[PDB]
């Protein structure tokens, strides 16, 4: 609109394996960004929280975790003062990976997790501000 902003957070800092409760350090990271994350036109400002994992979803073994995580972030952000009707969560899963083809030839489980780190992420889009 007048200004759209973008934020990216590491899932490995925000969440324990297979879980969607925000870790302390992840709470902190959301605090550190809430100032700028919440300056939106109270009329037509909007916030979208997008959960991602990597192409083997190493992040989790149960399903729905990327939606859950996105919603956990939403919930926290609402408990900081973003109104509900202004913010929504989406679970993108393996979609739109950042790493591209970079890790296709990485076979060992550990190294492949290291390599796919960039894909294990929560993105936040802010329209308005």
């Amino acid at each position: 609109e007048v200004q759209t902003k973008h934020f990216t957070l590491k899932s490995d800092v925000l969440f324990n394996f297979n879980k969607s409760t925000l870790k302390p350090e992840g709470q902190q990271a959301l605090d550190q960004l809430y100032s700028q994350l919440s300056n939106l036109d109270p009329k037509d400002g909007s916030v979208v929280v997008l959960g991602f994992t990597d192409r083997i979803g190493s992040d989790a073994y149960n399903q729905g975790l990327s939606e859950k995580r996105a919603q956990s972030v939403v919930d926290y952000l609402i408990s900081k003062g973003i109104p509900s009707d202004k913010i929504s969560a989406r679970g993108m899963g393996e979609s739109n990976p950042v790493t591209g083809n970079t890790c296709d030839n990485v076979k060992p489980r550990a190294a492949l997790i290291d390599c796919l780190a960039p894909d294990r992420r929560v993105e936040i889009e802010v329209k308005g501000v």
